[PDB]
């Protein structure tokens, strides 16, 4: 493996040996002790899209496997406004560190890049690293990946994140998949269809009740305010899709959302024992080491 | 007429109606006199996504006619970053102006906001003000619009204003459409799909070279070179697109290209009798002088 | 009167005699002609705190009285950052300038400010155009503003505005007031003083229910989530201080709340005949109407 | 003329010229009765480098004379970031209004500019019409410009205003000229020698009290603290030559200073007769009302 | 101790255990050796006001125990302005670093912080690093803290930094106190109270003139243009308490002041063996990082 | 050595020697093995004018040495907007870190700097630190410095780091200069004199053409579009200067270009192994690392 641009490159066996290897890391972390496996190393952020969320997890993973980095954020007076191209400036950085995450507008932006790229690229976007983040929480908070009753709650219409970890846990075996949505935010027609082809079972509910206390993962979409121009549209989703902390108690699923959380989960539903965003959070950097160390072994 | 929202909203006539309009406001410019046809009125011009140009436009026209203007130009801390939602923006203008230019990100924004504004909306982006500016400019130096044959060269796949521009040309009786462009950058299917559907004729030429005389219009799409992350593609498609003066000396047909205009067409075709760009940018100010003055008294 | 610094420097009387000629400028206004009242003078925008809600409605207001304005917006290089002081501003804009609205950070900034202007200033933050935006709504809407029964919900402790019309209307007679908040934002007990000194009868309720139908104007404050570092605490409040529709359903009161309105009041209340708020936005333009003209004329 | 883009570019008449008429402009500021000079007419003020100060002046010198104006401020992602060139946007501004005040960082801009405009051109910085406003203030307040005895105080070397005012006053008849600065602050060799050449009675002083009383004019330079990177340069020069309450008490000559003013002079000094640094602030408003019209009625 | 958040949390034993630790540290430096006390750590700098002078230090600090930083200084489009709160911030940093350096403007966000933290919090502003820097340059200087006479000059009223020097000393043996400072910025009066309790001798002179000889430190706080809108304030002020070369000669006195230092001390002081201001800066790096070991350990 | 202000600091020898250290430098690269010959030391960047190219090129290098760094970038409110002067913030940064990297616009700052730095100061601008690149480049990819055929393309007028270059090569054995540009582009004056001076024999060409095969290395300088105001200037010099891939094939010159490169060079070009440009990019890290390993020994 040289490169990681996307989730439909990687296969359920480079799947399991990440997970597999993201637990050495998370290992190695409780070990408390200076790791150095990566000592000499320089993991370069190039991000044409500001996002400190981003570079934060993959600067720490970074550095806690005892390597450095050099961070460049910047798509305006840096170089696309003078004139320097996506291809120079990765043939540039490219000579300077030994592996790149990118974070790219442009559709193609991170393939073309590992064309010209003499070192590993790590698209950021296709989001694989949040995927990849998803499917290790489920793992290590539920036990399998195999054969779980999980449900998608929120946009899944727009959900950039949604449609990559659907596709990937389509790759398991039975996997009962519930997708709670309105009806203007239905799960795209064609990953429907794929579903159906791979012979999924999976059903399209409207309402948070239509659940019962049988599934493992609840699975909460961003509800991003800006998607929505009708303000009244946006009252209408969130009033009727907000986890609040009445419909948690007592339920055996835990409740997982990439963050920023600002209006999908009330703040008292944050100490229940079923709240995992957090923990999913943390878990980012264990499998991000794993990720950064696997592709500079790897090469 | 309440409301510019769409192209689509308007027929052959109130174009004709429009462009006439256009007309009588030019011929008050050149009196060069102090007109004061819109004397007590204001505009308001909202603009959720900044453009000088576009302000420039309207805020000229606005008081060739005597009137006045107020500005706001911020989708950041000015609303949205704190959380105040587009409706009630256009509540609070509709209360201050008697007319609004808006400019918004959303698709429905414009459509959703005429709906909540009690003063008429003008949609400044699908962008109506740019066809008409683009239509007053083909009358107003060919002399007609029917039955004339036109050539767009450049991106019509990602050329917003050239889709607006062929729907609206297609209204008229007789006009030969020549599409000149790159394989990747044809014209969307669907729109060729109700060109021939509307019985058109059209043709789709790959080089510069398969056109000569017969073309009274060669209308130049912008290329920005942020659209393509390769290059090497830039470079390609301007090297082989690009208006130069041999190509142009002696040839029939009028120069036309919404400004700025970047690597689209060398200076040295400035001075050419058939470069228009520069006339057609003029014109924008009496046909908004026009929209204008027709969309207030309609109310 | 030669300047509005603050409101405690305006009795009962110049306060009726504003709202007085607030109520011709709004007539002049429905007359829908070019007015000319200050056909040949220049107001002059000086704000050290961008603030585009207020900017617009002194420009409006400015505009449609016939006059000019000049802006200016900056306490950061263009003098603050360079050196040159607020007082050698304020002598160069006062030569430029007939009057000016001045946006200061400092404390008494605005008093220092008329002390070296030659031209009247008008503080827009204690901020005075607001209270008596205020009392023009409840008088033109209410039809009197002696023996009203209001209530004022939300923020009391950090509410800006709401301070400011405690006071204004403490000067009217047989003014009945409730004071509905959570207890941690309770009004502060020195305002509760010079109430029980004028003799006001007033009362301090926690939950919106203890309110009857028998209130006239229900003030709904500004309630910013900045203002509270722990999201429960602001989540609490919100929550149990939110205007919904079946609670406003069948009552007599009118709803009042400045703007901008976030989570204040849900958007299903918009349509109700008792929502006020953006009628209150509008009478925003004829008492600053009013007030540019008091204050030029006077001088 | 048809252009103002610099001194050397005016005759002694010319400047006696616009003197005048700034007289005249200056007596009907006086009227403040409603001028409608250019009632129909369109001030653009396009600045590469913003400049409140500037732009202030010359909106309302225009909206004085009745005119409107229209601003574009940014070198920015206004068109040099994208790739408009400075000649494009002067032809489409150009075509939008009547008169244009340019402020561009390149040397020969403005020149250049001229070429491409069908509409007069003022360069805003060699800046002309700070000139011109210095020369008026000493006839207004002097009673002449022939024979008077002014002194330079300052940063003579890198003063920029002050080159171009020395040039000025050398076209007059025995003006005796004070040339006070700190040794490495010494007025430029050549503009000595230009001096020498014209016959020009001149001094070059190091001290403030090596001038006597028999001087007219006191002109202070700006002392910027940006142009001394040693701190104790600076700490020097504003010690030595700060224009302080105790020194100009008593004395006949007037004291001029194009501000902002930081350090250069004290506050106190402000209330004496001979401080007219705020009065020159002003008559920059009818100057440049002479200029604005002069170039357009010329054409 | 787990957290750092206010001066007033700590003892006069903990305040000589840090001082002590601090100690230990500065010998370390002399060292010039990599030290490693921290080798496998991260440190996490959050800022939501920017401040290049703390994050600096703290940076510095962590780096030469052989830690490494991540830092993040946004209340802008990184969280406030979209939704993401403190607490989620500060839940997520907390699960990336060791330690956390934070600096809010809400008044109780640091505590609020520390209650969700599983990670130390070190409040930079109350702020407590810098008055133990303060303790640390009086004790390593004049070789103890108790019994000292030492001398506050300038904005006693407004001085942040100096309210906690002042209260951190009341808590030794025999601290002459003098005061020196203009009318209207006398020390607030509940500190002079609590002063009086705690049975110390102090001072209130108004002139530096009214100081002897017999003073062992001359503590010198920032005066800050910004806070006096009225330039003659300012220049009073600092023209009556600059600390000059004449003043500082053959002193017993030590001169401190927390950078930076614009107006409050002259150049030429800089060379005087009792100036310690930028000795105080490097002390910083020492007590700094005695606090970060201190808090990882202590947990 | 203890700094590198200037090019003219260094003589023959020292050139030599850094070009020498430089190598072992990238040979210690190769082993790709974590080295730690600066393992206990901070580099500070201090860059009062942004610029992420300079930045990256000293962070990456200081970290592959084993090293730390401390960035600070701002003239704006972080010191000079404030009050802080340059000799402050150097004399606080020369306390925190082992070595500083300086980026100042005034003239002699760097100078200055370093007379109140206690660690090495390395002016980033006078570039010292790319005219070494510069000659790594060509001794690394030709065998030799002495006795070669150099031809420089472009902008000699204003190209900055030519000159040091041109300068830098006079002070070896037997170097053939040819000066390719326009006419209004040449060489200044007094360089051109210094070279006679110094019997170098050069020439002044005006076509890509007149230049033979014989030449060893191909310089091309930066043309910077914001330059030419005039926008036929720049594409009559791109035109006729820009390499293109059917010149540059077969020849046995190397290309060599300071990065960035916008339209010098054509993409197609970068395949030929005569093209150097991103290599000599990365030489860049080695040379760097020579310098800063140089300057911390030599002191």
């Amino acid at each position: 493996m040289k490169h990681l641009i996307s989730m439909k490159d990687i296969g359920k066996e480079e799947i399991l040996e990440i997970l597999d290897e993201a637990r050495k890391m998370e290992e190695l972390l409780n070990t408390k002790r200076p790791l150095k496996l990566l000592e000499g190393k320089i993991l370069a952020t190039v991000f044409y899209e500001p996002s400190t969320r981003t570079r934060l997890s993959f600067e720490t993973a970074m550095k806690r496997l005892g390597g450095e980095v050099i961070t460049m954020t910047d798509l305006k007076s840096s170089s696309v406004a003078k004139g320097e191209s996506l291809i120079d400036t990765i043939r540039v950085i490219s000579g300077y560190a030994d592996i790149i995450v990118l974070r790219h507008p442009s559709e193609g932006a991170a393939r073309l890049a590992s064309e010209y790229s003499q070192v590993p690229i790590i698209n950021a976007g296709q989001h694989p690293t949040q995927t990849l983040l998803d499917l290790y929480t489920i793992m290590r908070e539920i036990g399998r990946i195999d054969g779980i009753k999980i449900a998608f709650v929120g946009d899944l219409k727009y959900g950039r994140t949604v449609h990559s970890l659907v596709y990937a846990l389509s790759l398991f075996e039975n996997v009962e998949m519930y997708f709670v949505s309105p009806k203007e935010l239905r799960l795209p027609k064609d990953i429907i269809e794929d579903l159906k082809a791979k012979n999924i079972k999976f059903y399209e509910k409207e309402s948070l009740d239509d659940l019962d206390d049988d599934i493992d993962v609840l699975y909460v979409t961003r509800i991003q305010k800006e998607r929505f121009p009708d303000p009244n549209e946006y009252e209408k989703v969130k009033g009727s899709y907000k986890i609040k902390r009445e419909y948690v108690e007592g339920k055996k699923f835990i409740i997982m959302h990439p963050l920023p959380r600002v209006d999908e989960i009330d703040y008292d539903v944050d100490d229940l024992p079923q709240a995992k965003y957090f923990k999913q959070s943390f878990y980012g950097i264990p499998v991000r080491m794993a990720i950064l160390k696997k592709l500079i072994e790897d090469n």
